[PDB]
């Protein structure tokens, strides 16, 4: 295979124009030039995560008439597939069971419970924040950002040394870096601890302007 080390320093995202892609900029090592150079890596196909809370019973959406059959997990999985996904044009998604804990201000939520974890790609639209349905009472994770989700999932705490697995080449230069790379899924990035930080390049500058005598404007 192929894997290389990286030292990231900054990150960037553009939700409005390129959904589901996160850039990472930093330092990489080259033996031939015996110095560290700049590099950028693209992580793509970051999918949203949504947590659906199953309702403790069913509730009719007219007057809250609970007719009688208890709510099972399969009901919640079917409900999103048949109605919610169709209503908001969701093509592909993967769902599974999870167990989660809640200890915050939103009421009518148990301390420990089983939820429905659903995931779908970043190109589909976004559900409303207050969606409700037959078998689910509330939904969490609607408006999470891609950068936050990446850092919280991959357990990155500030600058660190990273292993990037299976790099691919880019069609055209997207960054002014001397080196470029890309990855297909966030699972291919990992953190290591036993390396000292590399040196950096520091630039300072000063500027002097002058207000034009005739017109009001500042020229450097």
């Amino acid at each position: 295979e192929q894997v290389f080390h990286f030292y990231w320093l900054d990150a960037y995202e553009d939700q409005y124009n390129q959904p589901g892609v996160v850039f990472l900029f930093g330092k990489v090592w080259i033996e031939s030039a015996e110095t560290h150079v700049s590099c950028c890596v693209m992580v793509k196909n970051i999918e949203r995560t949504l947590y659906f809370l199953p309702r403790e019973m069913k509730i009719d959406l007219n007057t809250g008439k609970e007719t009688g059959t208890p709510i099972s997990m399969k009901d919640v999985y079917e409900e999103f597939d048949e109605k919610i996904a169709t209503k908001y044009k969701i093509m592909k998604f993967k769902s599974k069971p999870v167990e989660k804990n809640y200890a915050f201000e939103i009421p009518d939520v148990p301390e420990k419970s089983e939820y429905l974890e659903v995931k779908y790609s970043a190109e589909m639209p976004q559900l409303p924040q207050d969606l409700k349905g037959e078998t689910f009472s509330h939904v969490f994770g609607t408006n999470t950002s891609s950068l936050e989700l990446f850092l919280m999932n991959r357990k990155i705490k500030g600058p660190c040394w990273l292993e990037v697995k299976s790099p691919q080449l880019l069609n055209q230069p997207v960054s002014w870096c001397k080196v470029e790379a890309m990855a297909l899924k966030p699972d291919l990035v990992n953190v290591i601890k036993d390396v000292s930080p590399p040196p950096l390049v520091v630039m300072a500058f000063s500027m002097k302007t002058m207000q034009n005598a005739k017109n009001h404007q500042n020229e450097i």
